[PDB]
């Protein structure tokens, strides 16, 4: 009957980003800012040139919600702007209505996870008595941050063990490297393994319950039993990843870690881990 596009204002001249769905593709989408205006037009087609299509009204929706897998029906907007665009009357011919939001918040940056997701969206409804006519286009809103020594993480027992590893900053943007050192200072008990990883947490609050999900991002190894130091790096620009996103609106949060792991000949296993923020350096 109808088919409802929305397009936005200087659509080709507007930049788009690369945003992984909930399946696995990456499909991109018009990346916005926070602020920014959201405008263009939604655009009626009539299938039937021939035909009335009428309704109780056309109106266009900017909304930014998070979502949380455990409770998948109960959206939480943290933003929504709606602009009556048409009144009760009938659609008797294709033709277009223009929209504009100005100042438009934006918070936080989109996020897809495993037991929760965030996402922003322009939503056109045809009001209708049978089934309402409705159609969504996503964004993706990212936040930019901008910042400016010696960070150590150690492992082991009192005396037998003592390893110690060192990196240049507490926070790293997301193509930043990682830069550090691992001091062997005491090995009395003969190394079976070894390696540091990066970890992604990410921390759902729905409801009485909290979930949880750790997500191994990066994993690199340290060789050979022959334990001196040994340089470490490691290159952020590699891996998937997202900024920090901490107590999103209380829902969630994704949160990394730099993970020591250590193994000993008797099979025992040595963790530490740190907090690395993560943010995005605007291009």
């Amino acid at each position: 009957s109808v088919e409802v596009e929305i397009l936005l204002n200087d659509a080709e001249s507007r930049k788009r980003a690369e945003h992984k769905t909930e399946d696995g593709k990456k499909e991109k989408y018009f990346l916005f800012y926070d602020g920014e205006t959201v405008s263009g037009k939604v655009s009626l087609s009539l299938k039937n040139p021939n035909k009335r299509l009428e309704h109780q009204g056309i109106k266009i929706e900017f909304i930014g919600q998070i979502e949380l897998y455990y409770d998948r029906g109960n959206h939480h907007e943290f933003v929504s702007l709606v602009k009556d665009l048409a009144r009760p009357g009938e659609i008797t011919q294709s033709q277009a209505f223009d929209f504009e939001f100005t100042h438009v918040e934006k918070p936080y940056e989109s996020y897809t996870g495993q037991n929760v997701k965030l996402r922003y969206f322009l939503r056109a409804t045809i009001s209708r008595r049978l089934n309402d006519v409705v159609k969504e286009m996503d964004i993706v809103v990212h936040t930019l941050s901008t910042y400016p020594s010696s960070i150590k993480m150690e492992v082991g027992i009192e005396d037998c063990l003592h390893i110690e590893f060192e990196y240049n900053k507490s926070k790293y943007h997301l193509k930043d490297v990682i830069v550090g050192k691992i001091y062997f200072l005491s090995v009395e008990i003969k190394i079976k393994h070894m390696e540091i990883d990066i970890i992604k947490r990410e921390t759902t609050g729905t409801g009485p319950n909290v979930y949880h999900e750790n997500d191994t991002i990066a994993k690199y190894e340290i060789m050979d039993g022959a334990p001196s130091s040994i340089p470490i790096r490691l290159f952020l620009a590699g891996y998937e990843l997202t900024p920090t996103m901490r107590d999103i609106n209380k829902k969630f949060s994704v949160r990394y870690y730099l993970n020591l792991v250590l193994i000993d000949e008797e099979e025992r296993r040595y963790f530490k881990q740190q907090e690395v923020v993560l943010w995005r350096k605007g291009d």
